[PDB]
């Protein structure tokens, strides 16, 4: 069962109250529990941002308390307030029904939303609770005359522990994560732009690893960290494969055939020394050898594997067996295992749509779900033909999860907003760290 609580503050800091939210079905069973309050009917609304600090309100253009909850959950970005009656697609889907505040100045609220949820594209973990100062004519925007900002709460999930990494531009688009457990550095390239930033995993301190632009540079999806320290970097729709030295220098780019649409998505260096390179676009697997010789290793026109519209094999793993490789086709959902000694295709299971990149821990994957906005678990047979899905962790809160990778006993996932690329993403952009599930 899917929980969280936010437990509301007062302008000064001060626990007044707390406000309980419980997954049942679709939809969430809200609870509040607040003092403190004069009584009346005042404007509650789920706000899109978990910060309970003060930032700028739009309206005036000046610092309020409690700006930096910014506006209205607003998940179909209808920009339109109104009732909490209204489906998402017409009015904000954080407009949740006014708290009645009784003469002994308690409010008390006890309701079920389908507009919320603690998971997917309504999923509410880590935005925010406010409470307004006036009530909420529910059809005024942007928030219906609710006026002040008088107390509010970020919702947190229940029973879990997760840290944030929060990166300082604002298109990062943190798509690819890696980790140098020798130096403690944690590794995320900008989808956007190509810069690889570096994280130091125990004090969360941030630097450019090395400035995105140059050729075979402008862009960074999959990263991987090899036994040598260097960092390998899926280029897009470059084409390329590239490689970076500890130090931050380029030592190669390498290029895959220049036919047309190239997408090299992903990458994992298998146990037999070898790294294999999806490409999300044209229906072949690259394989770059320790040589750094790139071929084209496998031709899925053959094969099982039928590319169609989107995003087609994208995360890859490499079984710890050296037998193995294991793909995810996100658009199709199925996951497919590679024989990597006579190349022969079968589809282990299905149901992964959106999955985006994996993470194999012998025989437990986990599957960053990007649209779904959970990792999910499946547990493998031992010769990994078939599986079966075990867990979707919404964890958090996580804004499209594109790839994953382990540090130490936990795994770090980017939150990479790619379905905002080229829009309004949230700041700042962020990777989240947990425990194994
Ligand atoms: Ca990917
Ligand atoms: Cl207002
Ligand atoms: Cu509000
Ligand atoms: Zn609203």
């Amino acid at each position: 069962p899917l929980s969280a609580t936010a437990a509301l503050r007062d302008g000064a800091g001060q626990v007044v109250g707390s406000a309980r939210f419980v997954q049942q079905g679709a939809g969430v069973q809200v609870t509040v529990d607040v003092r403190g309050l004069t009584p009346g009917m005042h404007g509650m609304h789920v706000h899109e941002f978990g910060r309970c600090t003060p930032g700028v309100d739009p309206a005036v253009n000046k610092v309020v308390p409690f700006g930096a909850a910014g506006g209205h959950f607003d998940p179909s970005m209808s920009r339109n307030h109104d009732t909490p009656q209204t489906d998402n697609k017409h009015g904000h889907g954080g407009d949740t029904p006014m708290l009645s505040v009784g003469a002994d100045g308690v409010g008390k609220a006890s309701f079920t939303s389908t507009k919320i949820s603690l998971t997917g594209e309504n999923g509410i973990l880590n935005r925010s609770l406010v409470i307004h100062a006036n009530p909420d004519d529910y059809k005024t925007d942007p928030a219906g005359m609710s006026g002040a900002r008088e107390r509010c709460g970020v919702i947190v999930r229940d029973g879990l522990s997760v840290r944030d990494y929060a990166l300082p531009g604002p298109v990062d688009h943190p798509e690819g994560v890696a980790y140098d457990a020798k130096k403690g550095l944690i590794y995320t390239g900008s989808a956007q732009n190509g810069t690889i930033y570096a994280i130091n995993a125990q004090s969360g301190a941030v630097t450019k690893f090395q400035e995105g632009g140059a050729y075979g540079r402008q862009v960074a999806l999959g990263l991987k960290v090899d036994p040598q320290g260097r960092l390998w970097i899926a280029g897009g729709a470059q084409g390329t494969v590239s490689i970076l030295t500890p130090d931050g220098m380029t030592l190669a780019v390498l290029e895959t055939p220049k036919s047309p649409r190239p997408y090299i998505n992903d990458l994992v260096l298998a146990p037999d020394g070898n790294f294999y390179v999806t490409d999300s676009s044209r229906p072949v697997i690259f394989r770059v050898d320790k040589a750094l010789k790139l071929t084209a290793w496998l031709d899925l026109a053959g094969t099982p594997i039928k590319y169609g519209p989107g995003v087609n094999l994208n995360g890859i793993a490499a079984t710890p067996d050296g037998k193995y490789l294991l793909a995810v086709q996100l658009n199709t959902g199925e996951l497919w295992r590679i024989d990597l000694k006579t190349k022969a295709v079968k589809k282990v299971m299905d149901g992964l749509v959106n999955g985006d990149g994996l993470l194999l821990d012998g025989r437990t994957l986990y599957v960053a779900r990007n649209k779904d906005q959970v990792v999910a678990k499946v547990s493998l047979s031992a010769d990994y033909g078939s599986g079966q899905l075990v867990a979707q962790e919404p964890l958090n809160g996580l804004r499209f999860p594109a790839t994953l990778a382990k540090v130490g006993n936990d795994l770090v996932v980017t939150q990479a907003q790619l379905d905002r690329i080229g829009g309004t993403p949230e700041t700042p952009f962020k990777l989240t760290r947990f425990a194994k599930f």
